[PDB]
């Protein structure tokens, strides 16, 4: 793996969880967008990977576990075997990447895409190589217990535009929203 990507959802002030769920009301085409960038593959015959934390896997409702169309990992130290539906279980990112390296996974991998939580997103920003962000700026204050560390500038550049993505402001049910990329080479 020569890439990993992340994906979150963030509010105003920074928020992504809140009591296992997330802050703010569905926003249908904000998840149809996590669905389609996180499931598309360029690689006919593989699909992409899915890294997410203990509590992000719980946090998904039974009946749509594992996410359909991907291979879904989850990290957890605590844990000796992958939780029911999952397909994977590893202690570390490190190991998380170090897995699609085996025979299991070899050739079935496409794209590396983390889902969260916050000490997945934190783990994977910092792992070296080229890394992209896909932040969903959701420009208003949701009440959270749960939140998304700062993207460093030193490290991340703000991508202007980008192919794929939509650069106008969105609405839906009363919130606007923008999707961002960020992106570090090294
Ligand atoms: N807005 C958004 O884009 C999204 C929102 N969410 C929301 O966020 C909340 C869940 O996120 P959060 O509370 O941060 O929890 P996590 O999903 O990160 O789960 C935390 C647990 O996951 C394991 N874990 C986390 N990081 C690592 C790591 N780097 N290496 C090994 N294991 C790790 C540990 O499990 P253990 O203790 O077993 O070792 C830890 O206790 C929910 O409310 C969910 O709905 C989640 C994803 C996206
Ligand atoms: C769009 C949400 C979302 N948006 C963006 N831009 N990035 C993300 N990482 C996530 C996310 C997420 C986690 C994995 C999540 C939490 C959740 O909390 C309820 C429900 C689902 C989910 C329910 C139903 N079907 C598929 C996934 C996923
Ligand atoms: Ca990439």
């Amino acid at each position: 793996v020569g890439s990993l990507n992340c994906i979150v959802a963030v509010s105003q002030n920074m928020g992504i969880g809140k009591n296992g769920d997330l802050p703010w009301p569905p926003l249908r085409n904000e998840f149809r967008y996590f669905q389609r960038m996180t499931t598309t593959s360029s690689v006919e015959g593989k699909q992409n990977l899915v890294i997410m934390g203990k509590k992000t896997w719980f946090s998904i409702p039974e009946k749509n576990r594992p996410l359909k169309g991907r291979i879904n990992l989850v990290l957890s130290r605590e844990l000796k075997e992958p939780p029911q539906g999952a397909h994977f279980l590893s202690r570390s990112l490190d190991d998380a990447l170090k897995l699609t390296e085996q025979p299991e996974l070899a050739n079935k991998v496409d794209m590396v895409w983390i889902v969260g939580g916050s000490s997945v997103y934190k783990e994977a920003m910092n792992h070296p190589g080229h890394l992209k962000l896909f932040v969903t700026r959701i420009m208003q204050d949701f009440e959270s217990d749960t939140f998304f560390p700062e993207i460093d500038l030193e490290k991340y550049k703000l991508l202007p535009e980008y192919p794929g993505v939509l650069s106008d402001v969105q609405e839906e049910k009363g919130i606007k929203y923008k999707f961002e990329v960020y992106e570090k080479n090294d």
